[PDB]
Order: C-alpha cells, then structure tokens, then sequence
C-alpha cells in the first residue's frame, strides 16, 4: 500500500484526501501531449466513486489506479509500433481479446465515434472512453438478448428506456 | 426584424455578432431562479449553428428565437397554475398533442429522467431538453420500425450503430 500512499499523495494536489476530475486529469498521461480525455476522467471517478462526491478517497483510488494500469498494459500491448495510438487492426485484436464479437467495418465506427485526434486511429484515453461505452451498451443488448441470438425485439417504450439505462 | 435585431444586440455582450453558449444562458429564465439548463443551452445552439463556430450568427439567432418562443408557448398552455413547473398529467397533454403515443407510466420516467429540481415535475428549460432527446429517440426509431407496428427487430450491431446515431 505504501507506494499506492505515496501515489495517491502526489495526486491528491489540494490534500483534502479526495481527489477530484481535475486532479486526476492532471496526473494522466495520454500519450500525445495533449490533456487526457475530460470524458474518460469523468467516466472513471463515476464508477469508483462510491458516495457522489465528486472524487475518490484512497481506497477508492486503488481501485482506480489498477483499472488504469490495466488499461495501460492492454494499450501497450497492442500498439505495437509503440506510437501512441492504435489501428482497427490493432483495435481489432484488442476487443476480440475480451470476447467481443464485432465485423471489421464495425471497428472502423468505433474509431470514428471516439477517436478526438483526427488521425483514423485511437489514443489511450479515447481507447478507454470507447471501451466503457462498448461494454456498457453490450451489457444492455445482453440483457434484452433474451434467447443469445444476437438479436433483440423491443416495442417502442421498451426502447426508451433502453436508451435511458445506459446513461 | 427590428424588433428581433435589438434582441440580438443585448444577448450578443460581446457584440461579435455570434451569440456563445453563455450569452445565450445569460439571457434565458427557466422561470425557476436558477441558471437555464447549460444542456438545453447546448442543443439549441448545436441544432441551429450551421457553421460549427460554437455560436449563433443573427440568422440563426432568428430561429432560435421562434424555438424559445413556441417551446414558451406550450410550456405556459400546460402550466395551469403558473408555478413554473409541469407535473406528470400536463407534461402527458403536452406530449399527446404533440402526437406522441406514451403510456401513463413513461411520463414518470421522462420527468425523474430530465427534471434537475427534484421536485418529481419538470421546469421549462429541462422540458425543453427532454423533448428534444424524445424527437431525436422517436425518429431513430422510426427509422427501425419498418412496417409500424410499434416493434423493432435489430440485431447487435444494428443497436450499436443505432446507440451512436443519438448522438
Ligand atoms: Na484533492
Ligand atoms: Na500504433
Ligand atoms: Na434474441
Ligand atoms: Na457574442
Ligand atoms: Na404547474
Ligand atoms: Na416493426
């Protein structure tokens, strides 16, 4: 823990023991010189953030340092010529990787949709914002999917409040 | 146009000749004393900007206008006492006479989903921003109900371009 402890401290700019979008913002790197995705950030202390305040506390914080670590080790494993983002190729392997089950054009709308660099590639930040979206929106089709046929029939009401869970 | 330039001149602060996001918020009530939803603000501004400039030229501001207006309009038919908010019943007569075809129980999901008073009913500048995101969900699915029987059929990634189209 006493890494995690010094970590946490560095991070922790105002020393309130939370820290918050901006502080972690600032202490992300995503690799293109450019600040770390807002989204991305917002996303993350959402999720680990267990009493709506805005940030994380330290053991919350251990939480999100080994889920950015491990976003870190799947991005460097597939960006192979190690030069900050990766192709729908690479994305490709990445995703199926996890199980996903998605066609080669499929990839190509990913990149697109989060993609903020304009490069018809993926940075990490963008890589992590489009994963969590993608695993969010799979969890939702799985449940509707109610015979894993890898299709769904939902009525007009059905689907809005789909569309509402996500959120 | 007179009458709408002077408008134009006192929202324009900066007198640019592009009314911002914020100029836009500042000149706004939702009738409730607290700042116009900066969503809403974001919506309206996006849906008549033809220019991706983050901000509405005099033209444009011309639309935005009779949006406001009209969106005033239904707002005061339905707010019967005038207390700056609709409840479930009024909010159910407004949508209906719009043409949409909803279940009693929806409009309880609509209000806790968009009213950011948490007064379990809706103030203009939330109402606006929840019919907006109804329009949008209504054409998408439109789009998919290909014999109108209220149902759609669509198979994994159908949904997830369909999710992406929102946007
Ligand atoms: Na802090
Ligand atoms: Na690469
Ligand atoms: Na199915
Ligand atoms: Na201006
Ligand atoms: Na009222
Ligand atoms: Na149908």
């Amino acid at each position: 823990q006493s890494f995690l402890w010094n970590v946490f401290q560095r991070v922790d700019k105002d020393r309130s023991g939370v820290i918050s979008d901006t502080e972690l913002q600032q202490a992300l790197s995503n690799g293109t010189w450019t600040p770390f995705n807002p989204v991305t950030v917002r996303s993350i202390i959402s999720m680990f953030d267990r009493e709506n305040k805005a940030g994380v506390n330290f053991s919350e914080f251990t939480g999100v340092w080994k889920y950015i670590t491990d976003w870190q080790n799947v991005f460097r494993t597939y960006d192979r010529d190690n030069s900050g983002m990766i192709d729908k190729n690479e994305l490709k392997q990445a995703l199926s990787g996890f199980g996903y089950r998605l066609s080669d054009q499929f990839h190509d709308i990913l990149i697109r949709k989060f993609d903020r660099q304009g490069r018809g590639q993926i940075a990490f930040d963008d890589f992590i914002q489009g994963c969590i979206v993608l695993q969010r929106l799979t969890d939702i089709f799985r449940r509707y999917d109610t015979d894993q046929d890898g299709w769904i029939q939902v009525s007009y009401e059905q689907y809005l409040s789909m569309v509402f869970s996500i959120v």
